[PDB]
């Protein structure tokens, strides 16, 4: 039905990068995978830094979208965002579009007030506006195509304090003199394993009789059935031995570790937007009902430090961190800032650069490869730098 | 009615005859009960006791201590009781059994990769699930009243587990550093998982109450004005147009030791209250919580303790009226008083505890230092050296 309906926006890139209709089908070269940056004939906010580059051939398109302007609350509000789509452009396109409007419309609600601690009521307002965005998206679903979905990660800046929203699996650090402070957490089967067993228990039509929601080392045989194996439930963080029984033998709702770690056997990202039509493979069950808008909220206070211009704050979609570590991440931006002049407000955009570059790798003869041979990322990469200087009070 | 599934007591390890239980529960005298210097516990671990100052008859703490066979397994636990002492009872006599069960089943492997220290927390988590599980079937042919929270320590092979389902206490003190050893499992605590519930499962509520939370209580005045409020999804508040619905009495009411579910309970884990109502109603209390505990690990063999370092548990009697700070700077004044070889130590210690807790009554109250209010509940306090705990 939705294949049958016309596009809410039109694919691009971020609009702050202000490429034109040939230069975005010039960046999604899958071979050469072209680094777009911030020209300097553009500023960001703070003089943020941003850069980015295309899969490695995947998808014909760049999922991931990011948007970064200064919103007006009828006082002045910041806004940073990454949002990572998946099975489709749509929802990502959407959401750069709109989140920021729901922000602004939830912001207005208790504006008078901000001018209960006041930053609770920052906090719920930046869940209301993820859900809000994702009560748009499933309603205007019958009048426009959008499809998949996609992660959220957020920054705004407001009143001397940064909020980090996240709902995904993209990343948020700041270093810091070279200190790494984390600023966000990721929501996958893993993560979020007692969460989806709960419901799973709580409501057992979810699991369409195909699943069972307990966990097991392994995938359970059916030659084991009547013999002892461990087995996890949702309120133990441990494991304890249990007699196979039948029911037992369903699939896993919870299935693999790390980045492989999958819900019903069809994603491994638990949180985000869109997907609301997504089923498991060959089956009528529905994912979404395991899925959730509620991003997780985390406020840096701006005034309790003395900020130099080497202290940053780094998003970036998981094409950054699946490769990099928070570590790596740390050691070259600390590596990178200081051969930039202070003054230089190209200098972020340069680092971000530097950033994608290290992830990305150069293409060997099989394949993309970083450092120490390792396997470069062939995922879309976003990532943005933004300095802390600018919040010192 | 039915027979009592265990009689009432006091702590074994008191030694106590059936003529000193009957004079330590003076409601007016409140005399502090300490192990006896001839009575040495595992690890010369500290005890001291005192009664309520009058809520309820009998003292509802309870508490056992013994070094249980798998391997040798030392063994703390505190529990308290309320709405009756029996399930308390029944607790402090039989979920070592059923640990000590849970502990058999891999006992052999202790001698996707699984480290056995989730081995041994799976086996605590399972012991205190099957420990309510038996309450709730002998439930019917013996009086076990009320419910209790539950609070156990095992060391294990060089390791110790610490496992919470209620609102006591664990925090060790260590070169005078506190590290807390649990966390406390409240409505307040417990909020998100408690509106969860309550929104998959509508019918609990009996359509009595709203899972919504709210600053206040919500009146009539209010009806369709806006107004804050906070769902399952939210850490912040939002502001919501008042609709009949949320006239109801809240899921999720007040907040720190005055917050409550149902109307009914402040504290959302432990074991027993299986046929707990609402107050004149059918709507029952225990699908809202929990015999899940928290258990967190301390490994012994990553520090060299010296004869001051300690792991203090107590029920909440204590910790109600003094903070982990005042705690810590009631053991670290109290015990380079004395000798390190006086196994008696940590016994002092810990009735130095329910001391500063309990206070002194005259004609306003029991009163504890700088003219507070002293605490009026049952309190019981463990002092365990973890000096007796270092390798080799
Ligand atoms: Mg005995
Ligand atoms: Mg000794
Ligand atoms: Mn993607
Ligand atoms: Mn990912
Ligand atoms: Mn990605
Ligand atoms: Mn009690
Ligand atoms: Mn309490
Ligand atoms: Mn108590």
């Amino acid at each position: 039905h939705m294949s049958d309906l016309p596009l809410r926006f039109p694919y691009g890139r971020p609009e702050f990068l202000g490429l034109s209709q040939d230069e975005v089908e010039a960046s999604a070269d899958h071979i050469a995978r072209p680094i777009l940056i911030l020209k300097e004939t553009r500023r960001l906010p703070w003089a943020t830094g941003y850069a980015e580059v295309i899969n490695a051939g995947k998808s014909t398109h760049n999922e991931d979208q990011a948007s970064c302007e200064v919103l007006t609350v009828k006082v002045s509000c910041h806004y940073w965002s990454l949002f990572d789509g998946h099975a489709g452009s749509g929802a990502a396109v959407v959401a750069s579009r709109l989140l920021q409007h729901h922000i602004t419309e939830q912001l207005q609600d208790i504006v008078d007030i901000l001018k209960i601690p006041h930053e609770c009521l920052v906090i719920g307002a930046l869940e209301s506006a993820f859900k809000e965005m994702d009560l748009q998206i499933e309603r205007e679903r019958s009048s426009y195509n959008i499809s998949g979905g996609c992660t959220a990660l957020i920054v705004i800046c407001l009143l001397g304090k940064l909020y980090v929203a996240n709902a995904g699996d993209s990343r948020a650090i700041i270093i810091r003199n070279g200190e790494i402070i984390p600023m966000s957490s990721e929501f996958t089967p893993e993560t979020e394993r007692q969460r989806l067993q709960y419901l799973a228990f709580m409501q057992p039509h979810l699991l369409g009789n195909e699943f069972t929601h307990l966990e097991f080392p392994r995938r359970v045989q059916r030659k084991e059935l009547g013999k002892k194996m461990l087995y996890r439930d949702f309120n133990m963080t441990g494991w304890a031995y249990k007699t196979i029984e039948d029911e037992d033998l369903k699939f896993p709702l919870i299935y693999g570790e790390g980045k492989k770690a999958r819900v019903m056997a069809t994603i491994g990202v638990t949180r985000g937007l869109g997907d609301h039509d997504l089923k498991v493979h060959d089956s009528n069950i529905y994912i979404k009902p395991f899925l959730s808008s509620a991003p997780e909220v985390r406020i840096y206070d701006l005034s309790k430090y003395d900020h130099g211009s080497d202290d940053v704050l780094i998003l970036a979609t998981d094409g950054l961190w699946d490769v990099l570590s928070n570590e790596e991440v740390a050691e070259a931006i600390t590596q990178f800032l200081p051969n930039c002049d202070p003054d230089d407000p190209h200098r972020y955009t340069l680092a971000a650069q530097d950033l994608v570059m290290r992830a990305r790798g150069v293409l060997k003869d099989r394949g993309w490869r970083i450092s120490n041979d390792r396997l470069g990322s062939g995922d879309d990469i976003s990532v943005y730098v933004i300095p802390l200087i600018h919040g010192n009070k």
